[PDB]
């Protein structure tokens, strides 16, 4: 990949592998989850973070802070098949004084078409405690200069998805998946879950039969916890409605909420 | 990635991703894994492949594999450009083998070495055969004549009865189950989630210390979407040597047998 002219963003392309797609023979959402996050950490080498470091500014090191995901959107138009080639464009964002936006756009590679858009928050933490820390100022000098000056969103619309909030699970869920455990391949460098596999808990409690017959279409998902290495983690379901559902994701044992979302779907 | 010169192997460059490295910021075995079945697919589509050869679909036989053993001299840093290079060769009537060379793409030096047994197998009986003459015939073709071998040892390591676990193992991971994420294309159980398995029952602190230097696994058969898997370790022994067992959560049935041998870091 590389920065782009302005030097305010940055592309790459990525040949979609075997083991990366499912069914339909198209990259899977947790494929794409996993790309965002490489272009992501590539922009951020591009700029001078370098791998010693997972994303991570140099007065992030000092202060052993680390990034930490808030809330993910991701809506795809047209997955891509096994063997082609997807163009993903990165830029950040900071929120006001609160928080940090990392928006993507995927583009079909030989037609420019826009095959797929996303946007994250961001918030930081101690790497040690693992508590949110704010940001006191000098942290946003430190990357301000690598940000667009001017407003730059994937998703510019008018009360667009990724602004909406999100309700609660009511028990009894119409369908769930119990007792979900990460595994070493589910973790990062720094040892913490893989926001990646928050994804996958999510979309385990959809019934087999709506994944057969529809194409994810949108999912947000909120971060409100972390999962730790030996936490056990139950999946929730509830149907809204193009199918609607509701999710939570809680501890098995005393029900602490990690995470809520929505996903669309489309019939094939 | 692409055919060598002569047409009798494949080579492909992959650069080490965020997400494919653990805590020492170097690619999992996990992820090597990954990259070697990759290629190996790309090796297929290169010489017209599905897997299958026109006489395998007709008589409906399916490859399966038996045995796979994994050498790692250096695992590639994120971000290093990993070179990788397979070819297959025939085992007459008993099957066919897979081998890999993993190399330093700037240094070219030789950083991790692959081998893998495979069979041929009825996909409606399950039932393991013999390779016939008519279906070695179509893909002799695209093997070295002379062979050659990933693991050049005529008493190799690699090739050796692993035994059972007896219970009590050492060391155990209960109630694996496999997700979405862990499915091929065919919605199978992806080979290298086994790896994966595996590896829950060394205990953390071997795997904070220690490097992974060798692992041999042994395929007896699949776990399916809904089953539920447990993993049992005991030490066999600087060199820690561990022996492995993958069974069913439910009736005990196992999956698959192997061995790891890890390094003091
Ligand atoms: C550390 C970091 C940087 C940029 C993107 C991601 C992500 O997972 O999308 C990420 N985890
Ligand atoms: C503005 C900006 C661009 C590229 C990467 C980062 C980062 O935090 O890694 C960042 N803060
Ligand atoms: C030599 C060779 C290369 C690629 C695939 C195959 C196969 O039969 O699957 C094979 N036998």
């Amino acid at each position: 990949g590389s920065l782009t002219e302005d030097g305010l963003s940055y592309k790459e392309k990525f040949v979609v592998r075997s083991y990366e797609v499912g069914s339909n023979k198209t990259a899977t959402v947790e494929t794409i989850a996993n790309l965002l996050q490489e272009v992501g950490c590539n922009h951020a080498q591009s700029v001078g973070f370098s791998t010693d470091g997972f994303a991570t500014t140099t007065t992030m090191r000092k202060l052993h802070l680390i990034w930490v995901t808030a809330r993910m959107h991701i809506e795809i138009y047209k997955y891509p098949a096994w063997g082609d080639v997807v163009e993903i464009e990165t830029w950040c964002q900071s929120e006001g004084r609160i928080g940090t936006r990392r928006d993507w756009i995927l583009k079909d590679s030989v037609t420019g078409e826009v095959t797929g858009r996303a946007t994250s928050k961001w918030v930081m933490m101690n790497q040690d405690t693992r508590r949110l820390q704010k940001v006191s100022d000098d942290v946003r000098d430190e990357y301000l200069v690598f940000c667009p000056q001017e407003p730059r969103l994937a998703f510019p619309e008018e009360n667009n998805r990724s602004l909406k909030k999100i309700p609660k699970l009511e028990d009894p869920a119409q369908y769930s998946m119990i007792g979900l455990k990460p595994r070493r391949a589910d973790l990062d460098m720094n040892q913490h879950v893989n926001n990646v596999t928050y994804i996958g808990w999510v979309l385990e409690s959809i019934p087999q039969e709506i994944v057969d017959t529809h194409e994810l279409q949108v999912i947000t998902l909120d971060y409100r916890r972390e999962c730790q290495q030996d936490d056990v983690v139950d999946s929730l379901t509830t149907t809204t409605s193009d199918s609607q559902f509701l999710h939570l994701l809680r501890l098995s044992g005393d029900g602490q909420e990690i995470n809520r979302g929505t996903t669309l779907w489309r019939k094939k």
